[PDB]
């Protein structure tokens, strides 16, 4: 129900190109340790935590965390990005469970079972993105942790004091958001303070 189907047929065109690096999600494997590493630091690392990705999509961050010790659920509702996500988990030989259905669907199944829930760039291609914020407050243990990001942009930006009213309603609590920049000196993209344009939002269930 929650599902603009157009985005989704959308993703599905291009769920081959996945995990070409050079690619059109070249920034998705480029901002992936930096989240990676957020979420690791912020949830007190991932070793034998139970995982849900939402929108996981081809599996960029659900493999990652998945290769750190998670027991990842990949969730989606796009058929070919789940067969990518799948085939590539089986050729890395990461285990990944991967599941094709809406997050409120799960959220109804499976409440309060997840030590860590992600919601990366997702959000703005959702019909009713509070209906996602509540099930994944839903969807989480007490004490765990729930992230929402935005860190690539192009040619949609739900803005972070928008989605901030919308944690607000649930049972989440706010801990911690940062920016994504480019640092000269390093001459590298970093997180940091400023969210103008992108955010990586940190909260936990109380
Ligand atoms: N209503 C919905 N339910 C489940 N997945 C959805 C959805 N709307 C969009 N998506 C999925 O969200 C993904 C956005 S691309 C983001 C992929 C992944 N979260 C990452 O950041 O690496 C696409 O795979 C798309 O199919």
């Amino acid at each position: 129900h929650n599902v603009d189907h157009e985005e989704i047929a959308k993703f599905e065109a291009v769920a081959s190109r996945w995990w070409d690096l050079e690619g059109e999600f070249k920034p998705l494997h480029r901002i992936n340790p930096l989240r990676l590493g957020y979420i690791a630091e912020r949830a007190g690392g991932l070793f034998g935590k139970k995982v849900l990705d939402v929108g996981c999509g081809g599996g960029i961050l659900a493999e990652s965390m998945a290769r750190e010790g998670a027991t990842v659920t990949g969730l989606d509702m796009g058929f070919e990005p789940l067969q990518v996500a799948k085939l590539h988990a089986l050729e890395s030989g990461i285990q990944v469970d991967y599941v094709q259905e809406t997050v409120e669907e799960h959220a109804a199944k499976h409440a309060g079972q997840y030590d860590v829930v992600t919601c990366m760039e997702m959000l703005e291609h959702v019909p009713d993105p509070q209906s996602v914020v509540r099930a994944c407050a839903q969807l989480v243990k007490p004490g765990g942790d729930v992230f929402f990001s935005t860190l690539n942009r192009n040619g949609k930006f739900i803005k972070p004091a928008e989605l901030l009213g919308w944690v607000d309603q649930t049972s989440l609590k706010e801990r911690h958001i940062t920016g994504l920049h480019y640092n000269p000196i390093t001459n590298t993209f970093k997180l940091g303070p400023g969210v103008d344009v992108n955010y990586m939002l940190h909260t936990q269930n109380k």
